[PDB]
């Protein structure tokens, strides 16, 4: 059972359990009572394990957790608050995202709708969060819209980065299982792509082929109305040499000028 870790215990007690938000493993929206240092209440998500689960399940959990712990925060990933670890069930506290993921914040917004610079600071975002993770080491193995959620001020936040998605999937991934910063890099250029289609399907139409289809330098076509720079980025996240994709990084910087020279009018 459980090790207390006093930097983050929150007293089960602090803890008002709301609805569902989401569900291996369900998660809930709380209030919790406290958390700064008082009788100020925070609406959280609260990760917890499902009725019949195996001690593989909690461990993962756990671990998920130990790695939030190490990681530390960033504005642009989804933070670990506290939990409850002592006397009960575990209770993983993260924060909140009220707009849910953005695949269906971008969905919900086709002709509510987003300017043309908004849809570039959406990326931005993603990327200064891939940034911190990779100076992090961490590597996310499945980054996609799906795991990319929404607070209700609209800051994109990175979820799941410490746990048919073959389609985000590097090809060295996806043929022998190397996972990196830059096979993260190329998931990146897919999740571009469902940026800038407001939430279109990847390979619409492609049956799971697609493993050759990559390999004979198959690439996504570029979205109606997105510029040309944009789709070649997505393009250079997509290079068959994965020494040859640029880093996030490099990622950040063009896209902050690119942001900065994107109409607000348009
Ligand atoms: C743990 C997780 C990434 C899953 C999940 C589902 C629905 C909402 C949230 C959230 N943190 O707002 C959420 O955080």
């Amino acid at each position: 059972e459980l090790p207390e870790d006093p930097r983050w215990e929150l007293p089960r007690d602090r803890l008002v359990l709301g609805k569902p938000l989401g569900e291996f493993g369900q998660v809930v929206l709380a209030e919790a009572i406290g958390l700064d240092k008082p009788n100020r209440v925070t609406k959280v998500a609260v990760k917890m394990l499902k009725s019949d689960a195996t001690e593989k399940d909690l461990s993962d959990l756990i671990s998920e957790m130990e790695m939030m712990k190490m990681i530390g925060k960033h504005k642009n990933i989804i933070n670990l608050l506290g939990a409850c670890t002592q006397d009960g069930p575990l209770y993983v506290i993260v924060e909140y995202a009220s707009k849910g993921n953005l695949r269906e914040y971008l969905q919900a917004r086709r002709p509510e709708q987003l300017s043309s610079k908004d849809l570039v600071s959406c990326a931005y975002q993603v990327a200064r969060g891939m940034e911190y993770l990779a100076s992090k080491k961490c590597i996310h193995r499945d980054l996609a819209a799906r795991n990319v959620l929404v607070t209700e001020d609209n800051v994109m936040k990175i979820a799941d980065f410490g746990l048919l998605p073959v389609k985000w999937m590097a090809p060295e991934a996806l043929f022998d299982r190397i996972y990196t910063h830059q096979s993260d890099v190329w998931s990146f250029g897919v999740l571009l792509w469902e940026i800038f289609t407001l939430g279109g399907s990847p390979y619409p139409g492609v049956p799971v082929e697609l493993f050759k289809l990559l390999k004979e330098g198959h690439r996504m076509d570029k979205p109606s109305n997105c510029t040309n720079e944009l789709y070649m980025m997505m393009r250079d996240c997509w290079h068959a040499v994965p020494s040859q994709r640029p880093t996030f990084k490099q990622l950040v910087e063009d896209l902050d000028r690119i942001v900065a020279l994107t109409s607000n009018q348009e």
